[PDB]
């Protein structure tokens, strides 16, 4: 008798699945505005000028392929330290912090969870809700309990401190809070410094091990200004990790370019702590693969190719910005009654939009929009052609 | 308290800690033959013709780095099968078996553990003894025992083929075991086609769940040649589980280049099953690193490409097998009285030399020759520059 013959068929993914779904559609207005790639106004996902830049001189200059070590590239860890706490913080000057290079910002988590599960009494973390659909797949399959606290108020469009609070209050020390850093997904609503710092008070008085999903850094406000959460409790905790993602910022996304920060109270710690890290790692997937993120290191490590970079980063959060105002403007145009205000005060590539579950499957079946059925739309996928019968199907089916 | 203070730290790699030592050593004249990569007559870790070919090719033709889908690119997966199972196999017309682009050889180890031990009622998986060490930390990171077999004759340097077939007698149906390919890892002695069909004969007869580890086909005698003892389990089996790399075949060791594929009795099981294997991809890396597969497909599917990849592994082999010859001479002029006769017999990169624990830590703290401590020596670190200094380090301690 087959050891396979009894298996159940795994459902679809919630986001992945769409990508499927789309390529299938023949019809040729397709919209999507699922999944979280950035286009351009032509709609192509291109590919960033440093990274084809860098991508050449890594042809010409490459002669090994050689493993990396466990944790991967140094200059990769030394660089996502800098972005993520500063060019002269105190965890790096006090060697507080140790960084592996892994396989995109799943990776990271992956890597956290397995690490957390494995050699701590760790056995419970929370996730805000609504949050990434895969952020309780990650964290279950490591055999780790995964609670949810409240986050986004439906009814103003805006964040619900008091219930988010109210909500941490079970949460017991010891437990991991996971925060995004900017960019909530999918709300797009990120708590102000001041919200942020009365978190970080809050979570050292009771005790909780922070866990910052990072991968939209820069599409908020900028570099530094959306690390301002993250560092202010860099500032006041003795523990902490960071998953971080390159896939965004950089448009690497097939290459897998993320990392996960450990911090801990001395070197001592961090570097004892680290080692199961790195064992957990490799028995997973021994070591990272290392063209992505031999991509980022060459650009971050040089002035001229960052410079490139950093521009072209700009120029993807602005003409977000761009298509958020477009957005608001182009819907009161085609005859919506309803407030969209609420769209042009979200930071990142999606809106929560506020449609129904039966909206969104109207939207695909009947006008080829394909978007999340949380009613999560990716503002990045709206371009100055697709703007007008996008949102033409919208009032539609409002 | 920290949540890390609790933490005890784990010890270092047998295989990769070893080139953290070497990196240190000053002693002039070092050698290293431990990590298991592949070196030329120059004593460099050098990047195939055909790869600098293909990543040439991939930077004029890429326009996006958008994601893949969670099981890789498609044209990696069909070449994967035709490899493994033949041209015109009957596992690939009735359309029986799925495979997984997954992050390097290990990737696929650990996305079959995660499969089996969420989607089945697998509990236990025999692996050889001795074997690759990494083999018991992936599955042990699932939750599987792994109990081991019988395998190495250390007073004949054979196969101890009796001592095998008795040393899994209590293997159950529905276990797993784990056969290597081809060039066993670290003995070099693999079974004969006659005893590859014995052993299909008795999986089949018990009940076992085959699962073969690839990382070295095209290194012992061929491509076709390397995949008989899979393509004799393939003939009998309704299912079984391969994990191959394209690490050390292509050199892309650091690309993470791997494939996990399934079979079972008909298409409607398999995908039902793959589905489920997907799922756990999902919840560890989402998706894998598109380069380093993106290079070995482009070579497989080009006959111009290809045939120039084949030489190169053929050189690479023939190479290696010098390297033996050479080996064993130099240690008889160098005044060894031990017969090292038996290391021409061994197939591979590797040579279980039979030096014990303490001679592997004298030649490394003595005379700076760096091999793994169950006496692994790879062969293919040795070059007519170093062959004198090394077996004059290995006379020395015996
Ligand atoms: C909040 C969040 N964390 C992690 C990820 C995963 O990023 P990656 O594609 O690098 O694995 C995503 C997006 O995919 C995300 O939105
Ligand atoms: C038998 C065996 N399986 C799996 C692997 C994994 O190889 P990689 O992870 O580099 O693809 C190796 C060597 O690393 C091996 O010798």
């Amino acid at each position: 008798v087959g050891t396979f013959e009894n298996i159940t068929a795994a459902p679809a993914d919630p986001i992945l699945g769409l990508a499927d779904l789309f390529r299938a559609d023949e019809r040729p207005g397709k919209i999507n505005l699922g999944i979280g790639v950035y286009f351009d106004e032509t709609g192509k996902i291109p590919v960033l000028t440093s990274v084809k830049k860098a991508e050449q001189y890594l042809l010409e200059n490459e002669t090994t392929k050689t493993y990396l070590g466990i944790d991967g590239i140094p200059e990769f860890g030394r660089c996502t330290q800098e972005l993520l706490f500063g060019k002269g913080s105190a965890l790096i000057n006090d060697k507080r912090a140790r960084t592996a290079q892994t396989p995109g910002g799943t990776g990271a988590l992956r890597v956290a969870a397995d690490f957390l599960a494995k050699n701590t009494s760790v056995k419970r973390v929370w996730v805000s809700n609504p949050s990434w659909p895969n952020h309780k797949s990650v964290f279950n399959s490591a055999g780790l309990e995964v609670r949810e606290y409240a986050y986004y108020d439906a009814e103003n469009h805006t964040l619900d401190f008091d219930a988010l609070i109210n909500s941490l209050n079970e949460a017991q020390a010891g437990d991991v809070v996971l925060f995004h850093g900017c960019c909530h997904n999918p709300t797009g609503i990120d708590p102000t410094l001041e919200q942020w710092q009365t978190l970080a008070q809050l979570s050292v008085e009771k005790g909780w091990l922070p866990l910052f999903d990072f991968a939209y850094q820069g599409f908020a406000r900028g570099l530094e200004e959306d690390a301002e959460g993250l560092r202010a409790f860099a500032a006041m905790h003795k523990e902490l990790i960071v998953a971080s993602s390159y896939s965004k910022n950089f448009g690497l996304y097939n290459e897998r370019v993320g990392a996960c920060t450990l911090v801990a109270a001395d070197s001592e710690t961090v570097d004892r702590a680290f080692s199961q890290m790195k064992a957990a790692i490799r028995a997973n997937y021994s070591n990272p693969p290392a063209h992505g993120a031999s991509v980022v290191a060459t650009i971050l490590s040089n002035d001229a190719l960052r410079a490139i970079w950093e521009q072209e980063l700009t120029d993807m959060r602005q003409r977000i910005q761009r298509m958020r105002q477009l957005f608001v403007n182009t819907l009161q145009e085609k005859g919506a009654n309803r407030d969209f205000s609420f769209i042009i005060k979200q930071n990142g590539m999606f809106s929560f939009s506020g449609l129904t579950k039966e909206q969104v499957l109207r939207l695909r079946e009947e006008f080829g929009v394909y978007a999340v059925a949380s009613g999560r739309v990716n503002v990045a996928g709206m371009t100055p052609d697709n703007m007008a019968p996008l949102c033409e199907a919208i009032v539609a089916v409002l």
